[PDB]
């Protein structure tokens, strides 16, 4: 299902699923068409079509096509003049901010509505990965491992990754897995996102492109946005801290903020009372369609 599409700013990858009004879906880092993927399944549920890309740097998708946030807003506004389109919405999350912020800021009339759950909105420094920890995210061992555990210690897989997403209570992460284990379609996105958090190999490029461009963002300029904006933080977010969101919220004239009490990274698709914000950004998504 993965298609090239080569655009005036260059080759980009993306998977096109589902029908409706269109959306834009940018993963965050690393990541790639298969986190795309399952961030875009309710969007396809709710009827609405999903363009998923691969960012610069990961898998097929050429770094050349784009390095900067600004330039990878650029190729996405370039990948909807290949496809014809004059605008869609947008979903991203994590990474996938500081690109998808930079098209919405930019390139206004291309960006119907913005859903942007704990991404990245301004300069953001990487906290390096230390012991087995980055043998099992930075190496092809740690990545088949990944694999393996999801394929057959599910469980165990979902428990690692709510406790290395979130700053939880032992107690509080048991509970969060328990709901996960009961909902088919909240375990299976834990588990894909899970393999996707490893950075080796096809995602490694983009990976170290996306660490380094983070921390020398300047300005990203969210106060030229004029999109309707959901924004959306889990309270116990390890990995993009709220405050990324708050800050958000408040360059974004108009934008609404939905705070998830006790969520984690994950928390807009895995938290209990996720249903709604996601019904809510699907709506906004549809942008009168
Ligand atoms: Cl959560
Ligand atoms: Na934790």
């Amino acid at each position: 299902s993965v298609q090239t599409v080569s655009t005036a700013r260059g080759e980009v990858d993306c998977v096109i699923v589902g029908a409706g009004p269109p959306v834009l879906v940018v993963h965050g880092s690393p990541g790639g068409h298969d986190a795309g993927l399952a961030m875009a399944r309710f969007l396809v549920a709710e009827g609405l079509r999903a363009i998923v890309v691969d960012r610069p740097g990961y898998f097929g998708t050429p770094l050349g096509s784009g390095v900067t946030p600004d330039e990878q807003a650029e190729l996405y506004a370039a990948l909807f003049d290949a496809l014809g389109l004059a605008a869609a919405g947008v979903l991203c999350w994590s990474g996938g901010g500081p690109s998808s912020y930079r098209l919405a800021a930019r390139h206004p009339d291309r960006v119907r509505a913005l859903v942007s759950v704990a991404a990245v909105s301004h300069r953001y420094h990487f906290d390096g990965e230390k012991g087995a920890e980055k043998v099992l995210m930075g190496t092809g061992l740690g990545r088949r491992m990944l694999q393996l555990m999801a394929a057959h210690t599910p469980e165990k897989l979902v428990s690692a990754t709510i406790a290395a997403e979130g700053h939880l209570s032992k107690e509080h992460v048991a509970e969060r897995v328990a709901q996960i284990m009961a909902d088919p379609d909240k375990e299976r996105f834990t588990l894909e996102l899970a393999v996707s958090a490893n950075h080796s190999g096809p995602r490694k490029a983009g990976f170290d492109n996306d660490m380094d461009q983070f921390a020398r963002i300047d300005s990203l300029e969210l106060d030229r946005i004029t999109a309707p904006t959901l924004v959306v933080s889990g309270t116990a977010d390890s990995d993009v801290d709220p405050e990324f969101s708050r800050f958000a919220a408040a360059q974004i004239a108009g934008s609404e903020l939905v705070h998830l009490d006790a969520g984690t990274h994950l928390a807009f698709w895995v938290h209990p009372d996720s249903g709604p914000v996601r019904r809510r950004a699907a709506e906004l998504l549809r942008a009168g369609g």
